């Protein structure tokens, strides 16, 4: 229905706003673009589903997220990819892991404060209906 299309459009507006707020944070610059294969040619071999915030924006606009849970799966991938690819004790790896965990925690904290639970439940019930 048009009511359902309005619902998903509101979801995309909300997700674009959350994603923009993460992308402008200087801590998260490394996560705004895909890893460059030049610098890191073993990346695309270790990490089977690369994810970054530009990929997330593209997915929002392709109507790939019908719930906030589906969006958070991709935010969690940004974090888990960084924990897997950069697991060492040296400062460069610890800094990337801390920034990745912080991205993920920031996204979850914005959604806790600003997502109405009944809105998410409506999205889930339309998605389940299709
Ligand atoms: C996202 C990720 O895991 N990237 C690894 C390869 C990394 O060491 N990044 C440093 C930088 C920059 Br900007
Ligand atoms: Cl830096």
């Amino acid at each position: 229905s048009m009511q359902e299309e309005d619902t998903f459009r509101e979801l995309r507006i909300f997700l674009r706003n959350v994603t923009h707020r993460l992308a402008i944070d200087k801590r998260f610059r490394v996560f705004t673009k895909p890893v460059d294969p030049d610098e890191v040619p073993d990346y695309v071999t270790v990490i089977k589903q690369p994810m970054d915030l530009s990929s997330v924006i593209s997915k929002i606009d392709l109507h790939k997220y019908l719930t906030v849970k589906d969006y958070l799966r991709d935010i969690d991938l940004i974090c888990s990819n960084a924990l897997e690819y950069n697991p060492d004790r040296d400062p460069g790896d610890r800094l990337i892991r801390h920034r990745a965990c912080a991205l993920r925690d920031t996204a979850y904290a914005i959604i806790k404060e600003e997502l109405d639970e009944d809105f998410e439940q409506l999205c889930e019930e339309i998605q389940e209906s299709r």
